[PDB]
């Protein structure tokens, strides 16, 4: 679990969105595994606006933050899960790091700010849904 809280937005994995998220929907994209809802309180996270390929992510199944090198956002085949059939996910970045299904929502960050959230993984890989192209989250 986990979310990004920037301005009056809450960014979560679409597959973990609650009824309250759907009832306060701003934007969602199934191909990216992302959903954004509106918040009453202002958040403290800021979004990175960069092309970094190194950063640090939070792994809830280890209670630890790990440094990672990651690929640029791209279209990658993701195996079937209880949340989606096997399909291509867009704007996804892969890294070598531990992950388990419930690690989704952990933040990946770089020196500039938040880069994205854990969305896919297995067998010593972890995949992150990029948010750096969503300019409307923070200075729009
Ligand atoms: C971090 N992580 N995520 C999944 C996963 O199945 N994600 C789907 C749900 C949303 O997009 C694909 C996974 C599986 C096995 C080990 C780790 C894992
Ligand atoms: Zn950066």
């Amino acid at each position: 679990s986990g979310a990004i809280y920037v301005g009056n937005y809450r960014v979560v994995n679409r597959h973990l969105a609650t009824h309250n998220d759907w009832a306060n929907l701003v934007w969602e994209d199934s191909s990216r595994d992302l959903l954004v809802s509106s918040t009453t309180a202002q958040g403290c996270d800021t979004i990175a606006r960069c092309d970094c390929q190194t950063g640090v992510y939070y792994c809830s199944s280890r209670r630890k933050h790990y440094p990672v090198s990651f690929s640029k956002p791209s279209l990658i085949f993701v195996e079937a899960s209880e949340y989606y059939p096997a399909r291509y996910q867009s704007h996804l970045m892969l890294a070598v790091g531990h992950s388990e299904p419930g690690d989704c929502g952990g933040i990946l960050r770089c020196q500039h700010g938040v880069v994205g959230i854990v969305s896919t993984g297995g067998n010593g890989l972890v995949g992150f849904a990029d948010v750096r192209d969503l300019l409307w989250l923070d200075e729009e």
